[PDB]
Formats: C-alpha cells, structure tokens, sequence
C-alpha cells in the first residue's frame, strides 16, 4: 500500500506494521532531545536496549553510525568508538577526548594492571586480556591462560614490578623452571606442576599469552585507567583507532578494552544522568568478548548503550558459535537492515524472518500472512537505503540515508616517533 | 476482539485466548492466590512451576516482584536469587537469612554444614561442582567431585571441617602431599598408578581451584540451608550479590540454589509447606545438578519454581539442546514478555508453545498460531501473554508497575 | 499478461510487486551503460560503482568462465586498469601479456625472483605475511599446527634476517632438516626459544610446526632469488601486470606457493597509500582451488579505498565450503556483491538450487487475480542452460537479465611458458 | 503425451523437458561418427563433459557402458577399462591391448617407479599409491605415509635399487632405528624424529604403507608406463581387471592405477585428436582419489572422456565426504538414471531432483511445478530402462536398453 512493497491490502490483521519513512518520524519524534538513525528519531527508551546496523559492505554502515555520533555528541552524550583508520575521531574528536591506539603519537599510555582495583578485578581482566577461545578446546588452553596471567600479574604487582614487560618475560620467555619457580607461593605453584597434565597446561597457557599479550607490552605506557576515565563526567571520549593493515596484529588489544569498558560499566556507581556509547564498527571483527553478553543485559543502570555491525549471520556465529551468537544478536532489541549481496540468501533471509511476517485481509476476502520484507527485496536495496524497526512495537519504514558530510577537525593518524 | 487474527465463526481445536479480564474470572479460586501479571493463580499450577521468557526491560521484574509480593501476603516461605538485592530491599524482614560473602548481614556457611548423612557427600559435591558444559568437561568435574568429597570427608573425619583446609589440599598443597593425605581415603588408589591417574587428579585440582575460591572466602557460621527449610519460622532467604561481581559469584550463587534443589527433597512430609525458590536468570547460573528432579519431585515439599529466560539458545549452551528441553518442559506454566526481532527463533519458539488452534471461518477450517512469532516481536513493554498449566485459555494482559517501598538497604558493605 | 516475455521464463504476468526483476539481455545493456569508461560482463558494461563490490562467476566446467574472464580482463586493460591474474598454464599471459608486465612461475624463464623476505618491512610484516606462507588449516586441529608453523617461521626468518642471512635455504634447513636440539638451539634469543621447550607439548608442538613448514616451503625454496617485491611493484604505477603461471599437471605442488602470493597481495593492497586513481583487479579463476586464505575476506570487505577489485570463480557450492568451513565460506561468497551464474550440471541440484535462491523470487500479480511468488529462475533452467549462456545480477538494486557470451578471439602475443 | 508420466498439459513454460526416445535421438543425432548411450547418439560436445549412471544393481550399467565401449571403438577411441571378472576384456581385447591384474599371466610388469619422470612426480604419484583417507584423521595418518613412501622411494632410485621389495622391506619390515638410519640424508631424516610425536608419525606411516604397498610389491616386475603408453597412439586399449572375490585387496592397487591416469592426462601433450575414455564400472569401490576431481576438470584438452556408474548416493558420499562427493558428482555434465530399489527412497529423490522440475500450464488454466519424473517412477522402473540426460540444453528422453550380444574374442582370466 505504498509503503508495502507488496500487493496492497483492505485491513491489517496483526504482526509487522510497516509505514512510510515520515510516517515513523513523526510516530518516533518525541519532547526531549533525541538521536536520529538514518533521519528517524531514536525513542528515548529504545537507546539503552541497544541497536544492531545489519548490511553488507558500502551500504552504509558508516554513514549511519557517523550521523548517530553525530546527534548524540550535539546531545552531550559521552562515548566510546571502535574507530577503524580514525575516521570518527578527525570528524568528532575534541582536545579532552582520549586515543587509545599503541602506534598513535596522541596515545594515552595504558596496561591492565592500571584497572585493577581489588582482588576480583584480577580474573575480571584476565578475561579480557585472554577473550574466550573460538573452540571448546581452545578456551581451555585460554583459561590456563588467564590461570598464568592473573597469578603472574598478581605476584609482580606485590613486589612492586607491575611491569608487563616483565610479565610477559615471565610467562613466554623465563624457562619452565624459572617460571615454576616464581610461580611458588601463588595459587598457581602447584596448579601447573605434578603430572604431564600439568605441564602441558602450563605450556597451552604459554603459547595463550604469547599470542595475546605482544602488543600489550609493546604499548606505550602510562597511568590511564578506563574504569577512572569513565567515572569522571569531564572525562571525554575514547577513540580506539588503528590502521586497517593491522587490524590483525590488534585484534586482541583491541576486543581486550572493548571488554574492559563491558565489564567496567557494571561498576560505574549508579548515576541517572549518565549516557554512555559503545559503537563496535564490526561486532564479528572483534574476538569473542567476555563480557559483552552481560554489559547488553545490565548496562541500562550504568546507562550504556551499544550500536553495532554485522554483514552475514556467519560472521558472527563462527567468533562465538551459533548457539552464543544467536544470544549475542537477541540483546539487541533494536535492528536496522542495510541491504545485503544477493550471493548471500542466508543472512538475507535470516534478516527478512526477523523484520517479521503480518497477517493482512487483502482484496469474498482472504487472510494472507506473508513477510512484510522479502528476503530479495533486502538483496535488491540500492544503497543508503534502510529498513529501521526500533525496539518494542513499532512499525517498520523503508528509509534514505542521506550523507552528511563532516569537517575533519583532527588528523586521523599521528605517527608514534 | 482479543484474537489478534481474523474472527472467525466456531473454535474447533487447540489453544483458545481469551480476554485478560475473562481469564481473572476463570482462575480466580476461594482461597488466597497469588497473582501472575494480574491474573490469580490457579492453587494446582503452583507446584507445577512458572517460566517467564522475556527480552530485556520486558517487565520481568515488575512480574517476580508482584509474584513475590502476593506470595508473602499469603505467608508462603521463599528462597530468591536476587541480584543487587532489589527484592531484598523492598520484602526483607528482619528475620529473613541473607547469604552474601560480601554483605555484613550474610549469614556464615560451608557446605560442610549441609552434611548429615555419608550419602550426603556426594550429594552436595555435586552442588558445589557443578555439572561440566561438555562431556569432557564434566569427566574432569567428576574427578573434582571425587577429590572433593575423599578430602573433605576425611577433614571432617579429623575434626578439622575447615574451608581453608580443603582449599589447601585440593589445590596449594604438592601432589605426594595431597596424594599421601588421601591415603586410607576411597580415592587413595583411584589418583594412582599410572600418566592416566595423575592427569585426572590434575583435572580435579584445576576444576576445585576454579569453583572452591569464593567458598573459601565465605565468612564462616554454622548456618545450614536443611535446617533452615524445616524450621517453619525460619524467614525467608535471599541470595544476594552485587553484578560486578556475579561472574565471580556463578559457581557459589549455583552450589546454593542447587543445595535447596537436593535438600527438599528430604524435607518431612508436610502438606502445608509452600516454598518459592525464585532465579530470576535460569541460563546465568551454572549447569545445575538437582534442578532437574526438584522440578519433577518437588511437589510432596511444596516447592513451586519462579524462573526467566531470554533466548532459547542462552539455557541451550549451558544445559545442552537435550537437557535445556527437559528442563523447560518440566514448567507447566509460561508467561510470554515479548522479544527482540532480531532473535526469530525464540520468538518462533515462544509462539509455538502458546500453540495453534483450528477453527471455521466465514465455511473454511483454518489451523494457525493463536499467537504469531511478529506479534511477540512487536509487544510493546508491560505487556504478557499468560498461559498457565492445564487446560485454560490464555490472555494477552498488562503488566502494572506498583511500588515498593524500601524496608531495608540493598546491599551493606561488610 | 504483457510483462515476463523473452525475460522471465515462467508464465507471464500482469504486475510485478516487488523482489528480484528480470529483464532482457538489451535492455539490461542500456540500463547499466554509463558515461564513463566500463569494462564489460558478458557484454553487459559493469556499474563503475559494482566494480570493487567484487564479482562472482559462478558455473559448470566448460560453460564459459574463460571466455568471460578473458572479456573482463581485455575491457580492463582496454581502460587501463592493472591487474593480478591467477592466471593457469599462461592463457591470460599469452593473449594480453605485454613487455613491462610481471610473470611469477618458479619453473618459466622469465619469472622474477622472489621470497617473501622482499615483504617485509616493518616488525608486525612477519607474522602478516607468515599467514600468506602458511594459509589456515583446513580443520581446528590442522590450523592449530598451523599456527606452531608459523610461529617458527617468523622467529626463524625474523633472525637470519637479523644476523644477514635472509636465506630461504636457511630458513628451510632450520625448519625442517636441522635437529630438534640445533633448532632449539638457533631459537635460543627468539621469543620461541622457550615456547617450545619444557614439557612433551612443548615439543609436539614444534614437531607439528616443522611438518607445516616442510610441506609449505619446498616450492619457496625451490623459487628463483630476486629482490622483487609484490609489494613495491603495487606502490609503481607503471608497474605492469602481474601474472601468476603454471603448468596444471603441477597445480597441486605449487598449490601452496601460488596461495602465498594471492594472500600476499590481499594484505599488501591495505597498506597502499590512498590513491583514489588506482584501479586494480584481482583474477582468481577458480577460488576452492587455492587454500584458505588468511587475507582475502579483510581485501573483499577494506579493498574499496585501495580500489581493489577482486573476481573469482567456483563451481560447486560444497567445494568452498570444504576449504573454509560451511560458515567462513558463506561469508567469503557474500563478500561478492555482483553474480554471474553460468548453468551446472543436472546432477548437482544442490548448487542449482543455492543458486537459483541467490538470484531470488519475485511477488507477482497473475491473472487467472492471484498473488504468486516465484522464483524469477528455476534450478532446472540453471541446470539446462546451454554453454556460453549466463545470468548477469549486478550489485544493488538492478534486475538480473539472461545474456549470451560471445567468443571473441585474442592473438597471441606472448608464449604462454618458457623453459622447461 | 507419451513422454512425461504425469498429466498431459496445455503448454510449457520452464524448466526440464522430457521427450520421446525416438525424439531424442533425432535431436542428439549428429554428422560426426558418435558413440551411443542407450541406443541415443551421444553429442560430440558432451562426450569431454563426463558421464554418470545411476542405477541399483542389475538395472543394466553393463549392458550400457558395454554398449559405450562398443561404439566407441568402432569409431577408434582409445580407452582404459576399470573390468570387473574381465567382463569387458573378454569381448573387446585386441591382441595390442594391455592388461594390469597382477594374478593374470598376460598381465604387464609395473611398478610406480616406472612413472617417476621428473622431481614433482614423487608426490604426484605417492598420492595415487596411498589415496585419501576417510577421516580427517586418516588422511593425517595418509601424509605421514607419503613423506616416508616419497623419501625412501625416492632414495631407492638414487642409488641404483629402485626396487619395490626394497621399499616395502624399508617402510614396513626394517626395525625403527635401520629405517631412521636409511633416511637419514633424505628430506625424512629429521621430520620423523625429535618427539614421542615425530615417532608417532612414523609409526602411522608404516602402517599406512602396510596397507597399501603389499599386493604392489607381488605385482609381477616389468618397464610398463602408464604415462608412456598413454603418449603412445598405437598403444592399445588398457583393462584393468580383477576376480572378485580379491576386490578387496587390490582396492589399493586398482585405484592407485586409476589415479595414475587421472593425473598421467595432464601431462600428455597437447593433442586435439586424442579420445581417451575411462570406464570406473563402480566409483564408490575404488579409493578416494587424490586427482579424480582435476581430472573432470582439466582433461578436456587431453581428450579425457570419464563414464562412472553408482547406485546410492550414500555410497560415494561415505567415501569422499558429503561435500567432496557433491563436487565429484557434479563433475559429471551428463547423467543416465537406471532405477533403484524403492528401500532407498533418498536416492530416489536425488535423483528425481536432478532430472528436474518443469513449469507447465494445464487445463482445469493452471501454472503448476513439478517433477518431470517422480521418485516413485525411478522406484518403479523396469531393467533395461533408463532416464538419458545428456549435458547442457536438453530434453531427458525415457529409453530402453537393448541386450546386444558380443562374442567372447579372449579369456576373461588366464591363472599365472
Ligand atoms: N560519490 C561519493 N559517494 C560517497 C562518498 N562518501 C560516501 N559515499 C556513499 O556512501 C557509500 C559508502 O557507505 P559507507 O557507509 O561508507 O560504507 P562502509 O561499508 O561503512 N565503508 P566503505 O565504503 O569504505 O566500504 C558509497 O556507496 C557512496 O554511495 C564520496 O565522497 N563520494
Ligand atoms: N475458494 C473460494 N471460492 C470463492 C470465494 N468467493 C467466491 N468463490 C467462488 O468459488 C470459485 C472458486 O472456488 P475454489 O474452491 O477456489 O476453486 P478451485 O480453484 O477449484 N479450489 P482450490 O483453490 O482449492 O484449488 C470462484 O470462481 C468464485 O465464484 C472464496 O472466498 N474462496
Ligand atoms: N517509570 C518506571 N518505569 C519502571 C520502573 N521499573 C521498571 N519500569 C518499567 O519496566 C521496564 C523494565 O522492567 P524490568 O522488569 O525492570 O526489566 P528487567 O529486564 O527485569 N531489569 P531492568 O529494567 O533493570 O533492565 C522499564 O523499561 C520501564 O518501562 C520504575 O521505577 N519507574
Ligand atoms: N571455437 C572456440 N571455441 C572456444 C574457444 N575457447 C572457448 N571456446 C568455447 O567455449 C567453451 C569453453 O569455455 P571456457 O570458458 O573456455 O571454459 P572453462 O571451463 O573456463 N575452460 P575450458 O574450455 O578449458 O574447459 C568451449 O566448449 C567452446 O565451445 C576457442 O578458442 N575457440
Ligand atoms: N537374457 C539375458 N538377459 C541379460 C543378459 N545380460 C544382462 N541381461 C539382463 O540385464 C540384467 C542385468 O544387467 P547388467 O547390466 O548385467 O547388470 P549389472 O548390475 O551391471 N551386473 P549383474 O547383472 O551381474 O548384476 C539381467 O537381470 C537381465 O535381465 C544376457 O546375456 N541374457
């Protein structure tokens, strides 16, 4: 019926509602000031339960999360970015805001033991140092991992070294020995000891370490603390950057403050007028985080709210597996669909089945139930051109993202020399 | 009018809704009930267990908190895994236990405490250690529960029932050490003898070292969860912790849900006993032992199970597919919150168990879902579809915010 | 019934509601033709925008991907685009190979001299393209070695690196010949010096590595020393055209070889400085035949700004599916925003069909009014194309259309191979 | 209609189409000499595209691929046989033909070794010799048993003793250590040694080559290339046969032989006059092949022409894996279905699948899809009838197998 891409009905039974691009954004505009996605104001109360940007590469993923940046800085929102080639941070970056990237002159200087505030908090980051192994198997070998880290780290911050030049001299450098050694008097004395088990747990955790830890030593160093950053009101944005061509070499860094800000949120005390961004440009990009499952489940109080991408359900589900991923996407309560490649029916479908399905009277009538979207019609979307449904029950509208274009007020990449 | 589909002419078979209002009419009973999003609760489907599926924000709470509440007014006993301690806060009184490592109104505890029986040993080594994710896994906690329930009988053995005794052996003390403590014990042999031994008692010291800390840790007391269900004027029991914390907190905040799991079971036979037992998240606590049974064996002690879920894949991959299917087949009664679009298969699912009907429209027999997968996407918040056990129709109904006032701090820094 | 005549290939229909359209051959021509220079598809001009969407040539063997391919290249470089082309027994070469263009083929005469020590330049260059030597393990377990490999590559080559050795010789001495002890004694300083030793893991662990390394480096060694880097050569605008070669009855052992030097470019394109004049293609003619390569989804997905442009082709569903998993190769394919589906056998209806979904179902409005969905092309009209025949469904939002192939014909203006 | 099973219609819209034998045979008629496929003439053009038939046992694969045999050799084509009992040797055997069966007097001398021409070859052929494991597992065991077959046959030949019985002394009977010794030198020398796993993987390679080395040892001695007589056109035609009740342990050899040829193809020069036909009785009772799959695909300018005959899809799928047998069966452009038994109603269903669905407008006017043969009329199929699909844009004809009767022009067997 015209903004049904199928064939007009008489009466509207029940299920997917869709309507017109202005139709929803004078349904969604509300008194107070509000976020756009896509044109169409955000509701209030649709920001905390987080939004899930599905579409395939170029469609504009980009233009989405520029402009929902955008309205939400205008706002005085705070947040943090998963910024790829520091692209948001030359359009929105100020001179209070923080840059997390170890090869970025502008860097703050960090390293874990800077989050640590009591005993708990040891795990608590070793979960994020060490994200959750893809296999069964490999998660085991990353919690012997964690088991040598925290221990390690632990012992070197009581003797005053809390250096993770050393830790990381410790736990893949040192001996076997010398490791075992300095490992007496912690829990972890005799964990890693007394059988082949044993030592092979202790070399699994080994090759963990030296997997993830690289760029965390080689990160410049300083005091900054993202729990401490993220408690100060002042405190402005932090913009993760770093260069596409290492996107590989920083995937562990990175998912490690991505998860440190999941878990940290849940600490922050309790404030009402706190509104926190947490955009992860490609969700399946990132390892399987820690503690993202919970942050979408318990940051409402800590006011977090989480934007995200993803292309195919595939992506995601071989980080996390399907079962995990499945979990992971349904915290997003809302859904924005981009448009996808045709090679791709899948995930076309999959993002067809959740824009939903409406039973309709159309014309002696006749009840059809059909989908409001089918899944060639997301496969056939031109660019910057999105399907949004928000959160709760509203209706569906097919809307035009229009691109916004945004000065560069920073450079995006400043050389560590 | 409230069939969301087309009206039709004759209901011939399967579920049947019905109005919210209509459904009150048809549940309400002579004797004190307590009330499920406004609708009174038939006596019969209590101990037949509730499930609320619900996105996040949904209304779960307001729902628990109302169940709660109505089940209080009523002087029914209840256990609630309250996070933050918001139930706590708004229903404690000052006679209700509080187990809490980290609160300074916590009570003081040790498994050692649930033990009267040798039966007993295994029985809650399995409540401390909970079932493993996988099957290997769970080949490694067996291990742990063997270590576990040989060190801690002989401690006990000993007189010296110690926490810290336990934590020592099991996982500080050398391998000859422990290997020789175990000596005269069942698992003096089985942790010997070959590579093939010594890796198992290897798997049980990773696997105590990982579920024992915060069992350790716990302030001491001679409280007992047994006792304190058969003591009639025992309160009511809430267990607390601060969310920061609740991964740490999974293993120990699991060996007490399932400690209430076992233990009803053994309660003396009494037919005026109502116990709640209220997890207000089934999928974050651990694989549980005893839930299953509790569900099925409960009913002779009274127990009525208040559980929330989110997406049917998050008790999947803790339970397993067969498992998880069990278990939430074994609540008669749900109560449907309305999800995420972007989680279709759950929202299919949820739409499948509230069923199908047939029924003859203007003549034409049509089968379809009473309740379609879009129309549980599409619920806005504050809004259930309730249907209890048996043979009763179910009601889209409202979910109403009362308040609560604070009659006790949340939480109290120990 | 006016529309879906000499177009949709099912009973025509009086209104077309929504999904995926098809439309004739010419006016598809018509619709997709720009003011700009494009290079053609089956005689359909390419949207300039689709281009670094990528394409994916899909079809049955002898349907007519060469003569596609070939068509593809020759409007390309007709417009002066570079390109890198997977280029078997030399066909590409010998027909559009000029003077100034690169040939990589460890066996031909004029092959360049290379070993991926020419890459690297900065220290996160090591485990970067050690990924590129050895590509992902087929299964977990596999690529658990995999990784072992690679740890001892890089430490490995990192120090004769060092010590002015970069030798590929040494390098395969070390991994694969030298004793366990002299190994672990070389390591000695290196971040593997401890990583594997101290328990039988330790050891297992080095051991799988050493097998990694053995059945990777054979050909890297065996590749004729230069100083040409792939890496450099895309920096050089006036750098000609890369081909790689090989004779088929050794596709097999120069399998792994051949996968290093695609995964090379598919990082290397991401370092490239912004030139938005850069035009660059990537000829993969048949996808499931090399690895699993490490680069390729990060180049389909951050290739756009370095004006990557990468086609390749597959035959059956199941064969990219066994290189990279069900899931990982569901994502690959839809990294492809373009399709050209050129007909498979009949005894493949599993292709058939995964294909004939790809190219989707449309809601039409028939006479008899009835609402049909269908699908604008049946499996069984895939399966019974006739050879030369394609179905061209360009990224976004434009209607598919059947289009005949034609054979145009190429001199020869270069041996396909030289030497033995 | 007298051609499709179901209802007669009004008009063809999409889809496949069925016709009459007689029909079918006019169409596929060409001017060049042809071979036939159930009495229809086979397109010159589909020939290099391969051929498979399914069908359950004694629906008449025999009388079919005797009678491709037949034509093609009227016509001149060279072929290599895969025959089962000497079935096909004893009706078409020349007097220039060779034989492999190690148990047949007239049989050639071979050894792998005969084949080796140039460095790459020691793999290429290793993989013919010790196929692909079932199991991911198996085929790490597989790669193991190459290193140390390629290694010591290798050195074998080096110093002047490229023996078999030499070899499998070496990778079987040798003590670890004299084996560890041997290789030392060799690529090898190291790889198996170093940890309890570098002797593990020597351990599964000797039982691997355990497997499949014994009858290639027995076999009797002699200069025979299967390259070389491929390279040769006055080389006759090759029939690889076997009694039965030894199938099973010449499973290892006769597949090695076959996998031999499959990438033997790629090397022969090119000659766009070569016709070469290779006949696999039974595909799913050899090994799984390491170059079958190039071969469907690369030999079209070695003239390669690949007929293969099945029965269950479960079959093949055992062998190769779900997603490797898809691929290999895809391979395959042309397609004859011969009927199976109605306990099998999956493949029944695969292969109704295949042969497609067509849209057609009927008479009550309705479109409807549907399958051009059931399942249940390939369930119901009488022996000697058979569904023929040939490759590309054509309509599938419902034809009957004629029993033609070939005289016995040499013995089957002949004991050595
Ligand atoms: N002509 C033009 N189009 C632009 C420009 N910037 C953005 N666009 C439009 O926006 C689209 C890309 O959207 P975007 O959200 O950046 O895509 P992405 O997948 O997030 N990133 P990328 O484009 O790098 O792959 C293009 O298809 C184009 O239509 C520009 O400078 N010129
Ligand atoms: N089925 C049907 N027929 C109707 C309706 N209203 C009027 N009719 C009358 O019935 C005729 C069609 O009946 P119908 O049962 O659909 O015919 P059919 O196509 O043979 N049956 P089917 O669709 O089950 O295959 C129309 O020509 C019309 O005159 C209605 O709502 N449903
Ligand atoms: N105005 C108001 N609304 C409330 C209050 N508590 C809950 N609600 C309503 O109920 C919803 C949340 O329900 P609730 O049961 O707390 O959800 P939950 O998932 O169990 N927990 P949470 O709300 O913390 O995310 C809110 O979206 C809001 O509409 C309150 O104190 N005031
Ligand atoms: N006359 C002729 N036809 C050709 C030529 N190249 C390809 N063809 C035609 O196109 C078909 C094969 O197409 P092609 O794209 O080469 O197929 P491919 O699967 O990529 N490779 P191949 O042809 O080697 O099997 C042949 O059957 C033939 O009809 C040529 O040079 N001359
Ligand atoms: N009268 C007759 N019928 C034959 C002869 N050879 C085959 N047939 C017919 O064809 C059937 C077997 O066909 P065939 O192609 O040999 O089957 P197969 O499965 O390849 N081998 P087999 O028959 O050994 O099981 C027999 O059941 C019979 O009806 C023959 O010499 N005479």
């Amino acid at each position: 019926q015209g903004e049904f891409g199928g064939a007009p009905f008489k009466r509207f039974l029940r299920g997917t509602r869709i309507v017109s691009g202005g139709k929803l954004k004078r349904m969604t505009r509300e008194k107070a000031k509000q976020v756009t996605v896509a044109g169409v104001p955000m509701p209030r109360d649709a920001e905390p339960r987080h939004l899930l940007v599905n579409g395939a590469t170029g469609t504009g993923k980009s233009v989405l999360l520029r402009e929902l940046a955008y309205t939400g800085l205008l706002r005085g929102d705070r947040m943090v970015i998963v910024d790829p080639n520091g692209d948001m941070l030359s359009k929105f970056g100020r001179d209070k805001d923080i840059i997390l990237n170890p090869y970025d002159q502008r860097t703050k200087g960090w390293s874990f033991f800077n989050e640590i505030r009591n005993d708990y908090d040891w795990q608590r980051y070793a979960l994020s140092v060490v994200p959750r192994g893809k296999t069964d198997e490999a998660e085991e070998w990353a919690s012997y991992g964690r088991l040598l880290l925290r221990e390690t780290a632990k012992k070197l911050a009581l003797i005053g070294t809390p250096s993770m030049r050393e830790l990381f001299h410790w736990t893949t450098i040192a001996t076997f020995d010398d490791l075992r050694g300095f490992l007496e008097g912690t829990l972890a004395e005799s964990l890693f000891a007394g059988s082949n088990e044993a030592s092979k747990a202790l070399t699994s955790a080994r090759f963990v370490l030296s997997d993830k830890l690289p760029e965390h030593v080689t990160m410049p160093d300083g005091d900054f603390s993202i729990r401490s950053w993220l408690e100060d009101p002042n405190g402005g944005n932090l913009f993760i950057t770093w260069r596409e061509d290492m996107g590989p070499a920083l995937r562990p860094l990175i998912s490690a403050w991505v998860d440190v800000v999941c878990t940290s949120i849940l600490s922050l005390p309790e404030e009402p007028k706190r509104r926190l961004w947490l955009f992860i440009d490609e969700l399946a990009s990132l390892e399987k985080l820690a503690s993202l499952a919970d942050a979408l489940t318990k940051g409402r109080k800590a006011g977090l709210r989480v934007v995200a991408g993803l292309q195919s359900t595939s992506q995601l589900d071989d980080v996390y597996g399907v079962k995990e991923a499945q979990t992971l996407r349904a915290s997003f309560r809302s859904l924005v669909v981009l448009g996808g490649s045709r090679t791709d029916p899948k995930t076309n479908e999959d993002m067809s089945l959740s824009l939903g399905e409406h039973e309709v009277e159309r014309d002696a009538l006749e009840r059809v139930r059909e989908r409001v979207v089918m899944p060639a019609e997301i496969a056939n979307l031109p660019d910057l051109t999105a399907y949004v449904g928000f959160a709760g029950n509203r209706p569906i509208a097919k809307v035009p993202l229009e691109i916004k274009q945004f000065a560069n007020r920073q450079p995006a990449f400043v050389e560590g020399t």
